[PDB]
């Protein structure tokens, strides 16, 4: 399932790069996404609303759409999101291990090229 704590391994190219993110399934199929982030150290939570289409969720009042895409590598997923002052979109590779082993990058690369993002720069976190 997609619930768990997910650590960012690679992203196409701040705020967007906060890691890890924890996803909890809510009654009805929606998900809560939560991270910890001028001031105090604080948890920040948001609901991803399930749609009628498998793997597709919406957020921020419908202005954000997130797709959860399977990886061939166990305990990894790819997240593809489209959002908005200008329109923005990007692909993230995530996994359950805190250590970044960069062993699922082929699928990240393929997901990006399938969506017209094959020339964007990639950001690789080393630490949370
Ligand atoms: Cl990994
Ligand atoms: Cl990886
Ligand atoms: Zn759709
Ligand atoms: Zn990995
Ligand atoms: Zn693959």
């Amino acid at each position: 399932d997609v619930s768990g704590t997910w650590y960012l391994k690679a992203m196409t190219v701040n705020l967007e790069s906060v890691t890890p993110m924890t996803l909890t399934t809510l009654e009805g199929g929606n998900l809560e996404a939560k991270v910890t982030m001028s001031g105090r150290c604080q948890e920040v939570k948001a609901v991803l609303e399930k749609t009628d289409e498998p793997g597709k969720y919406t957020a921020d009042g419908g202005k954000h759409v997130a797709y959860i895409i399977r990886s061939h590598v166990k305990d990894h997923y790819i997240f593809y999101s489209e959002g908005e002052g200008k329109p923005v979109r990007g692909v993230k590779l995530v996994g359950r291990d805190p250590k970044n082993n960069l062993e699922a990058l082929e699928d990240f690369e393929k997901a990006a090229g399938a969506r017209g993002l094959s020339t964007e720069s990639i950001l690789i976190p080393r630490q949370s």
